[PDB]
């Protein structure tokens, strides 16, 4: 049923009132978690990617009336990186989120564009895919991909199994670019 | 050990005796070919692609000594975007190949050759072009990035760009 199906999105797409002091505690008690969860699940990764995107807010607070949709986003993201934390990755390169137009001074819902860059081996890379396609609270949708090898990754012995084949067996990077779907009031 | 693990490869990449003059003529037949079959299947297909990244020699013959080489590597562009060719795509956007060092006048266990691709089509031939890509049993294409784009950002074409690195074993 289609009812059961968006259950999950709907609850998590309603907004709360928050001021930008809220949110940028929100956003560092969610940096300061995932580099405690990745130096425990030996995860490099660098302060770009720790900021979750909202680096342009690690000093300068947000503006009063992008607060609740900076908080969703903030949720959404927090709750994607540490589905992908989850899944064994070696290295977290690069989380590039941009600005959303009730930053800078009515659809159903609204499409947020964000950039993500992880590096490991095959298998945790393959899981982070299934990670991203699976979540069932929030709703990110696959728009593009970019996978990379290494200098000296052996090729084959002579969807998820198509581009195995495409991955170097011991590391490759993968740049996954998502577009988090946020559900407005339909009418 | 390499030989035992690539062993269907290995036959393809013996080099044969060739003109300048022989490889344009090749060159030129398969190109034709390609576009006849890409206007038989309904494949779009640009003038830069129909040339299978030897556009260079489209009126200058290639040197002596890089002729055979080439032959080699157009027997494998050929072979591959054929198989791609097979498989329902919908556009042919750009096949680049950068010229080989011994193209220009100036022992490893093998040689690698760049390639470019680029094909824009519907998931399903999407999928079935990179099947045949992974499945190739004449010439070794190694896979050193994929570009996978869906065009009108979600939320039915689909354009994908393959950097490739074909093996050419030497004695």
């Amino acid at each position: 049923s289609l009812e059961t199906a968006y259950k999950p999105f709907l609850a998590s797409s309603a907004l709360v009132p928050t001021t930008p002091t809220a949110f940028q505690n929100e956003l560092k008690t969610f940096r300061d978690s995932l580099i405690s969860s990745c130096k425990k699940k030996n995860i490099l990764i660098t302060d770009t990617s720790s900021w979750l995107g909202f680096q342009v807010y690690s000093t300068q607070a947000p503006s009063v009336q992008a607060a609740s949709t900076l908080g969703f986003e903030l949720k959404a993201i927090n709750s994607l990186v540490n589905k992908l934390a989850e899944c064994g990755l070696s290295k977290f390169i690069k989380v590039y989120r941009p600005q959303l137009p009730i930053e800078t001074p009515q659809a159903p819902w609204t499409p947020m564009p964000l950039e993500i860059a992880f590096q490991g081996d095959r298998e945790s890379v393959l899981k982070a895919m299934n990670a991203i396609t699976g979540m069932q609270d929030y709703l990110f949708t696959v728009n593009s991909i970019r996978i990379r090898n290494e200098r000296m990754m052996p090729p084959p012995i002579a969807i998820q199994q198509v581009i195995k084949p495409y991955m170097g067996k011991e590391q490759v990077f993968v740049q996954v670019s998502l577009n988090l779907v946020h559900f407005n009031q339909p009418k």
